[PDB]
């Protein structure tokens, strides 16, 4: 009835979502700086120029992280602050490096373990323009590999590294539906982008293990999102299979090559030649390139097989992703995110799914949290109340606990998304995911919500001292 004492817990952000200061200390433009410039791409017509101004408030956030009793903190490095043009032949920005080097020292001094994300969607614009960015099988993995190397040298004190955050998003949403940067819409390119992300990952991991890992006994891994699935009609085997295939398209897409050494068989049979093949060199990079499994999880769905054959523009694996099953049952209540409905049981099920499929690897839950329906349109100290979010964390974390203590899922860490309300990409600022209310009307004042303080006693209970 107790998690291990070295179980890390805390909060998670991303650079472009909280930092602001986009034109500070020589930061180059990312693809998201340009994406937000396009009218209609962002719902509230906003961007991350100010965000939470966390670039300027490192002492304030660190103090907040302490206030809530965080043992760890997951954040991302803005690539274009380190190398403004991104490439392995481009000038390196020391002021960018120093800003993060000082941030790590400030965390270490305040016993908060940094979990660092190398790439959180903010690819330097120059790389996109120079050779096609993520789409380029030859150039991008080499540039990422170098950028990883640079950060490994720059931050010797950091022992917890993440390569890519949610490559599924960068590929499907960035190149399929075009809802995320760079906003391309293709039936072929997402599957090419996904492949490149994998190779870049493998390249960075090898460099880390060979030159930096044994320096301080660290670990590196990729972060994969994925919502669990249940048959829309469990009496129909086509729905049972659909629900499984849907996980394969979402998650095993990246994880099967990293652990098994090849793409899921189900993906190869639908996509065919559109799905790339690993060269020996590429496979040698990708296979076994996880020290730990980085996991993002938010919700679950009912999956209904489709009667028609898979279209060219399909990305979910020829299925219907629903919130009601055939009997009229509902996944969970309505949130501010039409795609997110609470389902704590699905959290534990995904944990066990991963464990069974990949021989029970070390798992870090790098993201977990919820939005709240109509949260942005209600009074201040009523935002500080967030019983809905409190309940979300209570049940989800306890579901994770069961997964660890009963099933024996090797989860060593949990990070709540997010430390505070921030730029929710295409949703803008309308959608709040934070446990801390950020006051944008009044200079991003930090006001912790009821859920923020609820995480300390919850984890106090579940961890063993």
């Amino acid at each position: 009835h107790m998690l291990p004492k070295d179980f890390q817990w805390g909060f998670a952000t991303a650079a472009y979502q909280i930092e602001g200061a986009i034109d500070k200390d020589g930061r180059g433009p990312s693809i998201w700086d340009t994406f937000c410039a396009i009218p209609g791409k962002i719902a509230d017509g906003t961007s991350g120029v100010t965000a939470c101004d966390s670039y300027n408030r490192t002492a304030e956030d660190i103090a907040l992280l302490k206030s809530l009793g965080a043992k760890s903190y997951r954040f991302s490095i803005s690539w274009s602050r380190i190398i403004p043009k991104g490439g392995r032949d481009d000038p390196v920005n020391q002021l960018g490096i120093d800003h993060y080097a000082q941030f790590v020292d400030d965390l270490l001094e305040a016993g908060i373990t940094p979990f660092i994300t190398l790439f959180h969607w903010d690819l330097p614009e120059e790389l996109h323009q120079r050779y096609g960015g993520l789409l380029n099988r030859t150039e991008f993995p080499l540039d990422f590999e170098n950028y990883a190397r640079v950060m490994f040298k720059a931050l010797p004190k950091v022992r917890n590294w993440i390569t890519f955050n949610e490559p599924w998003c960068s590929a499907i949403l960035g190149y399929g539906s075009g809802t995320f940067a760079p906003g391309r819409q293709s039936t072929t390119e997402p599957w090419i982008v996904g492949h490149n992300l994998l190779v870049a990952h493998g390249r960075a991991v090898k460099v880390y293990r060979d030159e930096f890992k044994d320096l301080n006994d660290g670990q590196i891994g990729i972060v994969l999102n994925g919502d669990f699935t249940y048959p829309w009609d469990s009496s129909d085997p086509l729905d049972r299979e659909a629900a499984e295939r849907r996980l394969e398209f979402f998650t095993a897409w990246y994880a099967d090559p990293i652990y098994l050494g090849d793409y899921p068989a189900s993906m190869r049979k639908q996509l065919g030649d559109r799905l790339p093949e690993f060269t020996p060199e590429e496979k040698a990079f990708v296979l076994g390139s996880n020290d730990f499994y980085g996991m993002n999880h938010y919700t679950s769905n009912y999956i209904r097989h489709r009667t028609s054959p898979a279209t060219a523009d399909d990305t979910v694996g020829n299925v219907d992703v629903l919130f009601y099953n055939k009997e009229g049952q509902c996944i969970g209540p309505e949130t501010e995110s039409s795609w997110l409905r609470p389902c704590p049981a699905g959290f534990r099920d995904f944990l066990v799914w991963i464990s069974k499929r990949y021989n029970y690897p070390k798992i870090y839950v790098t993201e977990n949290g919820t939005s709240l329906k109509g949260e942005n349109d209600l009074p201040k100290e009523k935002i500080l109340e967030d019983d809905f979010r409190v309940n979300y964390y209570n049940e989800y974390i306890r579901a994770m606990f069961t997964a660890a203590t009963l099933d024996g899922v090797n989860v060593k860490g949990y990070f709540a998304w997010s430390l505070m309300d921030n730029f929710e990409w295409a949703d803008g600022y309308v959608t709040r995911f934070g446990v801390t209310y950020v006051d944008y009307e009044n200079g991003q004042q930090r006001f912790p919500k009821k859920s923020a303080k609820s995480l300390k006693p919850l984890f106090d209970e579940l961890i063993a001292k």
